[PDB]
């Protein structure tokens, strides 16, 4: 623990508390808690999904490369290797 910051999908799916909004863009866990307002776009767009693959939205817009490398500066952790190494098809319902 407290090294690489490896978090599992379901674990990250429990990071949407009050003032704890995480997002796993691509295969990297970014903490945007202190970026909700700072984000030149807003908080709600950040707090829309949270704790999950927000790449869908992120890429829906694409973002500039400036923001891409910025993600790295906001990298807190990464998707658990057990999962990432063998991308398992996530469950869903509706
Ligand atoms: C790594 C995390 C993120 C960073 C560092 C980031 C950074 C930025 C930056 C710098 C811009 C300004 C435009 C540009 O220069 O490209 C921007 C705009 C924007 N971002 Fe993000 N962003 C992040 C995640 C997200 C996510 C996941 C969403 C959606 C769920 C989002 C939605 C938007 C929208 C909508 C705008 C433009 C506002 C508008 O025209 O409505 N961003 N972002």
């Amino acid at each position: 623990d407290k090294d690489v910051k490896y978090y599992t999908l379901e674990e990250i799916q429990k990071h949407k508390d009050s003032k704890s909004t995480w997002v796993i863009l691509h295969h990297k866990v970014y903490d945007l808690t202190k970026f909700l307002e700072e984000h030149p776009g807003g908080e709600e767009v950040l707090r829309e999904q949270a704790g999950g693959d927000a790449t869908e939205n992120f890429e829906d817009v694409g973002h500039s490369t400036d923001a891409r490398e910025l993600s790295k500066t906001y990298i807190i952790g990464e998707l658990h290797p057990d999962d990432r190494s063998k991308i398992a098809k996530p469950s869903e319902t509706l």
